[PDB]
This record gives structure tokens, sequence and C-alpha cells, in this order.
């Protein structure tokens, strides 16, 4: 099987994602996570993000096309792979198309702007794993730590109210037009494509997307 999520910063995308990978045994693949990933070991692919990242501005199109393609390519990926946080721009999507890769679900999830910024400064991260928290919505068992490893979570440095905003600027003008380019592909038949409502209780969102992925 293989997914996209769509939607906002702070919609939800990743916190799904999780599950997904869990529940059909298929990767994740967040280029969010494989940048800071690139700046936190100084990899040559990817360190250059860094500032862009904090500017709350997107990536260069290459630089993400490069890593997504490294990454599909392995082995863990051979039985499909769920894409977080890429496509995001047209080109993005486009050059999957060129490269001929088909997806089966394109995952639309909905939430108000107005939820964005409250969301993403509360949320709390597992830089290792991907995993994410929110310290009012979605808290750890156990302040500050990870579920599943114990290891003390961190803050984005990207994820204060002046940053949030302008990556919702971004993604209205960059990101938001892949709704209209993945509902043309699924009345062509060449993919699925839902919309959740990302309000609810992260267990009723789960469940929803359950219904839909069988
Ligand atoms: N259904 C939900 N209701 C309330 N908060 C949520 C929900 N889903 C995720 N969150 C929290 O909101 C923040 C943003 O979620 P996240 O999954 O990181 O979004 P995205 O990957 O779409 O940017 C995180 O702190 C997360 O714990
Ligand atoms: N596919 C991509 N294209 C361009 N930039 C990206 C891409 N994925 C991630 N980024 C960069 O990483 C930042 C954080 O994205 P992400 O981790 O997906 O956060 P959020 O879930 O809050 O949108 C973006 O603001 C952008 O700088
Ligand atoms: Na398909």
């Amino acid at each position: 099987m293989r997914i996209i999520l769509l939607g906002a910063p702070g919609a939800g995308k990743g916190t799904q994602a999780q599950f997904i990978m869990e529940k059909y045994g298929i990767p994740q693949i967040s280029t969010g996570d494989m940048l800071r990933a690139a700046v936190k070991s100084g990899s040559e692919l990817g360190k250059q993000a860094k500032d862009i990242m904090d500017a709350g501005k997107l990536v260069t199109d290459e630089l993400v096309i490069a890593l997504v393609k490294e990454r599909i390519a392995q082995e863990d990926c051979r039985n499909g792979f769920l894409l977080d946080g890429f496509p995001r721009t047209i080109p993005q999507a486009d050059a999957m198309k060129e490269a001929g890769i088909n997806v089966d679900y394109v995952l639309e999830f909905d939430v108000p702007d107005e939820l964005i910024v409250d969301r993403i400064v509360g949320r709390r991260v597992h830089a290792p794993s991907g995993r994410v928290y929110h310290v009012k919505f979605n808290p750890p068992k156990v302040e500050g730590k990870d579920d599943v490893t114990g290891e003390e979570l961190t803050t984005r440095k990207d994820d204060q109210e002046e940053t949030v905003r302008k990556r919702l600027v971004e993604y209205h003008q960059m990101t938001a037009p892949l709704i209209g380019y993945y509902s043309k592909e699924a009345e062509a038949g060449n993919t699925k494509y839902a919309k959740v409502d990302g309000t609810k209780p992260v267990a009723e969102v789960r469940a929803d997307l359950e219904k839909i992925l069988g």
C-alpha cells in the first residue's frame, strides 16, 4: 500500500502516520524529519535546510526530491510506504508522476486555520522516531518523555507562533493546490481520495482512517 497524507501544518498527519505505519507495516517517509535529521547530523544532503526551515519557508524541490528518491529505494519500501510532508508542491507531485510512482490513497486532513497555532506551539517531538505529542491535547504518559523509548522529548525550533503563521501562508499558496491535483488523479481512477475531519479526538481520526484503509 502506498499512501500520501495531505493537510495544513498541524493538521495531525505525523500523529496519524504512526498508527498507519504500525498497522500496515509500511515505513513513514517524512521530509521534515529527514531534513531535521540532516541538519542535526551535518549530512551533505540536507544540512542546507537549516535557515530555510527556521524562516518558515519551503526547501527547494530538488533537495527534497533527492531525499525522497534516496529513501524510497531502500528495501523497507518494497511493500509500500506512507508519504508525510511530501509532495509539497506541484513540481514535487509531477516528479513522482514522471518516476512512475503511483499511489493507492490520498488522505486529506481538514482542520480550520484557527486551530493551527495552538496545536503547533504545544507540540513535542521524539526526534529519533518522529513520534509527536501535545502538552495539552495529546500528552505523553510521562511528561517530557517518549512513551516508547522513555527518551526526553524536544521542541522544534520552527514551532513558534510567528513561524507557524508563515508556514500556513506558504501552505495555502504552494501546497493546497495538491488537493485538486490528487482529486483529479482520483477521478481518473489512479488513486482513491478521502478527506477526514482532523478536529476529532486522535483516536477517532485513527478509527476514521481505519474505515477508509480497510
Ligand atoms: N486530533 C487531534 N486533536 C488535537 N491535537 C492533535 C490531534 N492530532 C494531533 N494533535 C497535536 O497537534 C500537533 C500537530 O500534530 P502533527 O501530527 O504534528 O501535525 P502535522 O504532522 O500535520 O504537522 C501535535 O502536537 C499533535 O500532538
Ligand atoms: N516536501 C518538502 N518540500 C519543501 N520543504 C519541506 C518539505 N518537507 C518539509 N519541508 C521543510 O520542513 C519544514 C517542516 O515541515 P514538516 O516537518 O512537514 O512540518 P509541519 O508538519 O509543521 O508542516 C517546512 O516548513 C519546510 O521548511
Ligand atoms: Na494507484
